[PDB]
């Protein structure tokens, strides 16, 4: 951004290769493909009737930020997990500027509508002498300046000093990104992402109609839920095998959630396992206007997880290896021989009726500690192609 650059600026250090924004859409195409990959895997990690939620996006663009700094194989793994290897071409540099063109239409409306803001940052230990481009760099594209933070001596703070920041960056919705024992004397640093949403219903409920019902779990006894209602117009479908799905969109129609909820005691995992950026698209596709009468409970759920587990299962496995990993491009002088200790997420969602909110966060640690019945949700950037958050919905009760 800054302007409209004809990505002439500089951008070097260890490059990869396997109206032109078709380079833009590429990269939310491939960022549709991790998400939906994750999700998968993540789920495998999951009870089926426990709750979901985060937001694919961030953690794309938390590991875009820690891409700056690899070289060789980590740097390979990294492009091709995260599915940069399939778009234009030939530079892992590039794929930053059409991030920064993304983010930059994502973040950055000449319209006013719904909420929509992200920030990075960096949080370097204060001893070390971190390349002077990199640093650079990751502040021109990802926006994240490097706050210095004493690992060395006081990596408690500055867990705290991180989770703080975050939570500051997300209305207070996030808080724990990182676990206690997460960062240490040994923390290099933490490449960490935001995004935060607050949409209003472009058709809001009635309080006076929401109903409190009678929530039945997977096991045991119930748990009271606050029912919503109202009735109208939206893009819906039935798909195959009597999966609904529906279209929510907030004022602006730019951004709008999107539910899936299969057949009454169909299995949802039959859904999960086959759910796909294809698949996606085809049931949006296969929307319609319509009447109808929506309900949907009032609730908010909060997820939270390591990614190193699921993300080592998808490939990555050389950024987490002490031996492996190679991120040559961090440090200029100072402690070297980094690796990803661990990653971590955090989402939250909420609905009403006046609208949506959720939030989540995503923090890249190098060199530190390691370690109902549901239905889906989506919120898409319509215009720009990108899965900003999902989930699975199991208990409204909360």
């Amino acid at each position: 951004c800054t302007a409209k650059p004809r990505d002439i600026p500089m951008n070097p250090m260890c490059i990869y290769r396997s109206a032109t924004n078709r380079r833009v859409w590429e990269l939310s195409k491939a960022n549709s493909r991790f998400a939906t990959t994750f999700y998968q895997h993540l789920a495998d990690s999951k009870n089926d009737n426990d709750n979901i939620f985060l937001s694919p996006l961030s953690i794309s663009t938390a590991f875009a930020m820690t891409k700056l700094g690899a070289c060789n194989d980590t740097l390979q793994q990294l492009m091709e997990v995260f599915k940069f290897d399939t778009i234009s071409e030939k530079t892992s540099d590039q794929i930053h500027f059409f991030f920064a063109k993304l983010n930059c239409r994502l973040y950055r409306k000449a319209n006013k509508s719904s909420k929509l803001v992200s920030a990075n940052r960096l949080f370097g230990d204060k001893s070390l002498t971190f390349n002077e481009t990199y640093q650079d760099i990751s502040e021109l594209v990802y926006g994240a300046k490097l706050q210095p933070l004493d690992f060395k001596e006081n990596a408690e703070q500055s867990r705290a000093a991180i989770n703080k920041w975050v939570s500051n960056k997300t209305e207070g919705r996030i808080t724990d990104v990182i676990p206690s024992e997460a960062i240490n004397e040994l923390t290099v640093l933490v490449l960490v992402n935001t995004i935060y949403f607050k949409g209003l219903w472009k058709s809001k409920f009635s309080p006076e109609n929401t109903r409190k019902e009678l929530f039945y779990k997977a096991d045991g006894e119930s748990c009271s839920a606050s029912m919503m209602y109202q009735e109208g117009k939206f893009r819906y479908r039935r798909v195959a095998e009597g999966t609904q799905v529906l279209e929510l969109p907030f004022k602006g129609d730019d951004i709008t959630m999107v539910l899936i909820l299969p057949k009454p005691e169909k299995s949802l995992a039959k859904v999960e396992k086959e759910l796909t950026p294809e698949v996606l698209q085809e049931w949006l596709d296969e929307l319609e206007e319509m009447m109808l009468v929506v309900h949907m409970p009032r609730f908010r759920i909060e997820d939270g997880f390591s990614l190193k587990e699921q993300l080592q299962d998808m490939g990555l496995v050389d950024l987490f290896s002490p031996e492996k990993s190679k991120l040559p491009g961090i440090v200029a002088e100072g402690r070297d021989d980094l690796y990803v200790s661990d990653a971590f997420h955090k989402a939250f969602l909420e609905v009403n009726e006046e609208g949506s909110e959720a939030a989540a966060s995503t923090a890249v640690v190098i060199a530190g500690r390691s370690l109902n019945r549901p239905f889906l949700v989506f919120i898409r950037e319509v215009p720009l192609n990108t899965i900003i958050f999902m989930g699975r919905v199991a208990n409204p009760c909360v």
